[PDB]
RNA sequence: UUACCAUCAACAUGGAAACUUG
RNA sequence: CAAGUUUCCAUGUUGAUGGUA
């Protein structure tokens, strides 16, 4: 199911493995050097293990792990993270992460962090939190998936599937209504950009009433059509949708209105009419049916697709491109309220 | 906001019915 | 025609508790 380089990736029983592996592998790994790390005043020796234990034994994962750009903070205080923290873009301007340990979790930290690491300056981070690595004896899990989250956030992949349908892109999306105020409605948009789902092309939707979403979706779908041309210059002739995240209440005023001017985006050029798949997730039932073939080579396709979640290798309860725009819209359409920046949207940068 | 798997507390919307006002 | 006192709940989110890790 879950391949690598040189080999395939190991298969288990009830596909858990989580203790001690990926001892092997990954897709690409960049030479990671200029990764300006800042630990805090009350994780001295605790960010030196961290350190020690990510460049010594993680798996022989072929990240070149090398000594980062140590920065040691005065403290936790507001004023202290809001002088520099623009994931330090201050002096030379040519970085690629920058990696902090922070103590208090609040939440505003977060906030300010990621929408000047996401608007104001893009660029691809990761938090750490004392309260749940601060030990030994679990360390070995933790350095590793902090390592296999940077694999994912350098532009590098850690694995791919086999695709039976030729030329597919997944379509997938999902809505964040908001419950606090304003009621946002925000749509998430995933779709792959390479031939073995390894380049992935996600755009986040901005819009206020439930009507002019769909300029928005059309633009950025043709955008969509016009970075998978300039990446492959063979264009994709099977497109699956996987709508979740609609009640069977909103079913009836959504899967027949919204989905028709969403498919008038292709008169925007000429010379193109694919197979069309929409389904809905809550369970599988199809609302558009265009590409007339047998339910069950497509519900193995939506099972494959179920397993290929780039955090939490393992299990999941709905399809995961649902989750890379479910997460994508806790990251914006509740955390950051902003339109997502251009070259990050390539990558997955919301994990 | 890690790496998800459960639980409960704090809350936001909707259903089902007694008191009672304009 | 609706506001309340509301009793049950359901739908979801935030923290914390135990963890696998």
């Amino acid at each position: 199911r879950i391949n690598l380089r040189n080999t395939s990736f190991v298969t288990s029983e009830d596909l858990n493995w989580v203790k001690e592996v990926t001892r092997d592998a990954s897709i690409l790994t960049i030479p990671m050097h200029f990764w300006a790390l800042f630990y805090p005043k009350r994780a001295m020796d605790q960010a030196r293990e961290l350190v020690n234990m990510l460049e010594k034994i993680a798996g022989p994962i072929g990240m070149r792990i090398s000594p980062p750009a140590w920065v040691e903070l005065k403290d936790d205080r507001i004023e202290t993270y809001i002088r520099t923290i623009q994931s330090l873009l201050g002096v030379e301007g040519k970085i690629q992460m920058v990696v902090c340990i922070i103590m208090g979790t609040r939440d505003d930290l977060y906030g300010a962090i990621k929408k000047l690491c996401c608007v104001q300056s893009p660029v691809p981070s990761q938090v750490i939190n004392v309260r749940t690595i601060g030990q030994p004896t679990r360390l070995r899990s933790v350095a590793q998936k902090i390592l296999l989250q940077m694999n994912c956030k350098l532009g590098g992949e850690l694995w791919g599937v086999d695709i039976p349908l030729k030329q597919l892109m997944v379509i997938g999306m999902d809505v964040y209504h908001d419950p606090s105020r304003g009621m946002r409605s925000v749509v998430g948009f995933v779709a792959s950009i390479n031939l073995t789902l390894t380049k992935w092309y996600s755009r986040v939707v901005f819009q206020m009433p439930h009507q002019e979403i769909v300029d928005s979706l059309k633009l950025c779908l043709v955008g969509s059509l016009k970075k998978y041309y300039e990446v492959n210059h063979c264009l994709p002739e099977k497109i699956v949708v996987y709508r979740d995240g609609v009640s069977d209440g909103q079913l009836k005023t959504v899967a027949n209105y919204e989905i028709p001017q969403l498919q008038k985006c292709f008169e925007a050029f000429d010379n193109y009419h694919p197979k069309m798949v929409v389904f809905v997730v809550q369970h599988y039932i199809c609302v558009l049916n265009t590409a007339n073939l047998s339910p069950d080579h497509m519900q193995r396709l939506t099972f494959k697709l179920c397993h290929m979640y780039w955090n939490w290798p393992g299990t999941i309860r709905v399809p995961a491109p649902c989750k890379y725009a479910h997460k994508l819209a806790f990251l914006s359409g509740q955390i950051l309220h902003h339109e997502p920046a251009i070259q990050l949207c390539g990558n997955l940068f919301f994990l």
